[PDB]
């Protein structure tokens, strides 16, 4: 109930929301159907339009007008944004030369530069270049401020998940807004893009920027705008707020445009009808900047120009239909479109079996334009699993396509859509930062939108709530207010075991044909005490950030941190130069596993368990194929370098180790590799404790990894070899799912050179993803600044063209 007979006079776009049934005058009142009767009359004025003309200059204030051209408008803060241009001979902001903003130039009484977040829906990254001739205000922002070639959204590349990620610094699985529609089975309720349930506060987790600000004494304008409030009125309202007295004036604001998304859906990302929406957004930016300039705030305010996601070409005819695959199609509910989520239509159907569904959807047509996944098997880079609102069965849809349940659901209207995998080029969006706190004419590398919350906090002097950004990885965007973190302290120090066990103490069912001089006797002791470690451990040993028991093991070709709890390495580190040679496994060592006399039988794997486990085999973290010499090759067969691997995954691993590592050393002028296992049985993106492990090698305490990682590092200047690099580093990484079949790869019956690399690209990862999953902290000893290292740890190699 709304008692809509109260008044909005003197309350237009009130910041504090007032409780029902009292009628509201805030920028959302229309969305709750709850505005006072006189709201449109008093707060949505339109008379005489949005521009001064020559004849209105110096007019008598008439309060019916949309904006004013009278002499008192600047003091009042309600001039049309072109007032000084038309009436005082001033120039438009876009026609002024760019001049470096070295310090905030703010009116007296401003305690910090304000921040305005100018958010644009569906603004694809390539619009900055392709639409540059029709967007001169945006282009001036871009070239005079700090910009990135693109900004990576979160998955799914939908509106609310991205806007709310921007607000919180959280992945959708953590903030809770996991799609543009959702079913929460605990609440037994549904969330939709349209409608009222989305306003319930229980959907929205974490702490958004406006709350972070309020709790720390920084006032915020309201970020949300009802669709009917015209853009010009949004701008004028922000300008009015900025004219408030010091004690009432907010320090943070958001503008939102529904364009160019709204047109992009109808015409495609580059349809000829797209030029006008881009022109109109540019005009709006112009209105803000002229507006700020009249108030003497154009060298005071930090402005962020940012999109939620891009836009792809998608039409009705590129729809896949589950009714072409499933005979049971009416026993499921599909969340459809550019992704798919499946659950049982009824939870009382005991016949519904997800395994049969997955199987019926797997590699059934030769060009199938979606791939089914259990959500825990999705690429870890998507961070799209640890929420009850994400259905167990997921469909990753190819770019340019839709999935639907039946043809009747689709009957064409639209030519554009978004929602796909967040590494897809067409889904990329924009970032520009302009103002005293940003750098001047600076280009920064692409970065993820999860990082911006921290930076917005830095811009405002706020302490960010716990989030998924890596605070300091974006310090290179900022002139000042940088955040200078310290490296996490190591929690467990390693043991450095010497030779402590006799060969006959081991009864492991392991066999090796190895019963085979003082020059090379002292030479091999030094290799075991760590004499080559500077070659293979380039950036220091990783730090263990949790309580555990482990050992450092040195060898000629590799160093490892061996866990006595998980009975295998947490990490193995080695360097392969450009000139290194690949050799084969000699016949005398094919099923060789040798006890490691530094490590007790009781903290060692055993071969018998693998013999008994008919499903599980084993591989090696340091590849025997890349041993430096025949004598060094025996080290690769130590039981302490062994890890459990399904024979299907061994095809992947073997191709990586035997072919790809050498290929990368050739291309990159050497590589350093760190590899190891990951255990994430509860799909939370975080390292499992021992008691979370759901699968062991039969009859043993040897835990089975869910994934295997590798971090491949070299010199960014590839004319310098990886091991003698003076400057910045280059990295690519992977987190490969450790699966007993290759059902994920439809071409896996062919040679590994036709399908393994494609799998690995799909499972590309950031170093920081691996850190969360392992509790390790890498790159502890470089000669680089820590912030530069944090940037490197957040890099994702996407394998998309420019
Ligand atoms: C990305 O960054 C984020 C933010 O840092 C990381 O997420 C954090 O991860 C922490 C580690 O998992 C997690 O810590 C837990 O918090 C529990 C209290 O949580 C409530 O309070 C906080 C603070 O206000 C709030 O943030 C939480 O909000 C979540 O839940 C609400 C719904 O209630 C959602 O609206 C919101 O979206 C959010 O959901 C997300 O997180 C939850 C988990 O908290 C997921 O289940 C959701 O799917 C979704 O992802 C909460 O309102 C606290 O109770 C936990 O403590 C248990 O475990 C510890 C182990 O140390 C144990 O010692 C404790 O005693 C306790 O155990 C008991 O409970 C167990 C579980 O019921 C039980 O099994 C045992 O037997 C014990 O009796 C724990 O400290 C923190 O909440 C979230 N925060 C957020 C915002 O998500 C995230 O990890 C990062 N991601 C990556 C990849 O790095
Ligand atoms: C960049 C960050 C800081 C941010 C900006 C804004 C900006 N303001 C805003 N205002 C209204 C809408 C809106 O209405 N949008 C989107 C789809 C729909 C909903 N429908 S509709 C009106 O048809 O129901 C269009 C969207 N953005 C909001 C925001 O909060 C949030 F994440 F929760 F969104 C965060
Ligand atoms: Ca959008
Ligand atoms: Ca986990
Ligand atoms: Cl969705
Ligand atoms: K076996
Ligand atoms: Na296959
Ligand atoms: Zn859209």
């Amino acid at each position: 109930w709304t008692a809509t007979s109260g008044s909005c006079k003197g309350r237009c776009f009130e910041l504090q929301e007032v409780g029902p049934p009292d009628c509201r005058c805030d920028n959302l009142c229309k969305s709750y159907s709850s505005c006072c009767h006189d709201f449109d009359e008093l707060c949505l004025k339109t008379a005489r339009g949005w521009e001064c003309t020559k004849d209105r200059c110096g007019e008598v204030r008439n309060e019916e007008n949309a904006c004013h051209c009278s002499e008192d408008c600047l003091s009042r803060g309600d001039c049309c944004t072109n007032y000084q241009v038309v009436c005082k001979g001033e120039s438009h902001w876009v026609d002024d030369d760019c001049e470096e903003i070295k310090v905030p130039e703010c009116p007296a009484g401003f305690v910090r530069p304000p921040l305005i977040i100018f958010s644009v829906d569906g603004f694809r990254a390539s619009y900055m270049k392709k639409g540059s001739k029709v967007m001169p205000n945006i282009e001036k922002l871009r070239s005079c401020g700090t910009h990135a070639p693109y900004m990576r959204p979160v998955y799914p590349t939908k509106t609310f998940p991205n806007l709310y990620t921007l607000a919180t610094g959280l992945y959708p699985e953590s903030h809770g807004i996991v799609g543009n529609s959702m079913y929460d089975p605990v609440f037994d309720a549904s969330f939709h893009l349209r409608g009222r349930e989305k306003f319930n506060h229980r959907w929205w987790g974490g702490q958004p920027l406006w709350i972070t600000a309020t709790k720390q004494g920084v006032r915020a304008g309201t970020f949300f705008w009802s669709v009917s409030i015209p853009h010009e009125r949004r701008i004028l309202t922000i300008l009015q707020w900025l004219s408030l007295p010091d004690n009432e004036r907010p320090s943070v604001y958001a503008f939102y445009s529904e364009q160019p998304d709204f047109s992009g859906h109808k015409y495609g990302p580059f349809g000829p009808e797209m030029t006008n929406p881009l022109r109109e957004i540019d005009k709006t930016v112009g209105q803000l900047m002229d507006g700020l300039k009249q108030l003497r705030l154009h060298r005071c305010v930090n402005v962020i120009f940012v999109g939620d996601h891009g836009m792809e070409d998608v039409t009705c005819d590129r729809t896949e239909f589950l009714s072409n695959y499933l005979t049971n199609v009416d026993d499921i509910t599909l969340v459809p479109g550019t992704l798919g989520r499946i659950r049982a239509k009824s939870i009382n159907n005991s016949k519904y079996d997800p395994k049969t569904i997955i199987a019926a959807l797997t590699c059934k047509k030769p060009d199938q334009h979606f791939k089914p996944y259990m959500k825990q098997h999705l690429p870890k880079r998507l961070h799209y699993a640890n929420n009850r609102r994400i259905e167990d069965i997921h469909l990753l849809v190819d770019r340019r396509w839709h999935v639907a349940r039946k043809p009747l659901d689709v009957y064409c209207f639209f030519q554009g859509d978004h929602g796909f995998d967040n590494k897809v080029n067409s889904m990329q969006t924009v970032f520009v930062g302009y103002g005293p706190t940003f750098k001047y004419r600076t280009k920064v590398p692409p970065f993820e939108n999860i990082e911006l919350y921290n930076v917005m906090c830095d811009l405002l002097g706020l302490k960010p709530a716990p989030n998924n950004g890596t605070h300091g990885s974006l310090n290179h965007l900022l002139r000042t207010n940088t955040f200078r973190p310290t490296m996490p302290d190591e929690v467990s120090r390693p043991n450095y075991p010497g030779i402590m066990y006799l060969q006959s103490e081991f009864d492991l069912g392991c066999t090796c044909d190895d019963k085979v001089n003082k020059l090379e006797e002292l030479n091999k002791r030094l290799h075991t005490k760590g004499s080559t470690k500077e070659r293979h451990l380039l950036y220091g040993r990783p730090a263990v950030l949790y309580r555990t028991s482990y050992d450092i093991l040195y060898h000629t070709d590799f160093e490892s941190g061996y866990s006595e709890i998980f009975l295998m390495p947490l990490w193995t580190s080695y360097t392969i130069s450009k000139q290194a040679e690949v050799s084969s496994i000699p016949e005398h060592l094919t099923n060789c596993v040798r006890p490691d006399v530094r490590v007790s039988p009781g903290f060692s794997q055993n071969c018998l368990a693998y013999k008994n486990d008919k499903q599980m085999s084993y591989g090696f973290l340091f590849p025997p194929y890349l041993s430096s010499s025949p004598e060094a090759k025996y080290d690769a067969f130590l039981v302490t370098n062994m890890v459990p691997m399904y024979p299907a995954f061994k095809r992947v691993w073997a191709y990586f180790q035997r072919v790809l590592v050498k290929k990368y050393a050739s291309e990159r002028n050497g590589v350093n590799v760190i590899s190891g296992p990951i255990f994430d049985y509860n799909y939370d993106g975080l390292r499992d404790t021992e008691d979370e492990i759901k699968q062991y090698v039969e009859g043993s305490s040897i835990p089975v990894p869910t994934h295997y990682y590798s971090i491949i590092t070299s010199c960014l200047d590839f004319t310098q070899p990886a091991d003698k690099c003076d400057g910045p580093l280059s990295v690519s990484s992977f987190i490969l799912p450790h699966r007993p079949d290759n059902d994920e790869s439809c071409n896996s019956s062919e040679d590994e050179s036709k399908w393994v690399e494609e799998l690995m690209k799909m499972h590309t990862a950031r170093v920081r993803d691996i850190e969360h999953l392992t509790g390790l902290d890498f790159y502890r000893k470089t000669s680089r600044s820590y912030s530069e290292i944090l940037t490197l740890k957040t890099y994702l190699h996407t394998y998309e063209s420019e």
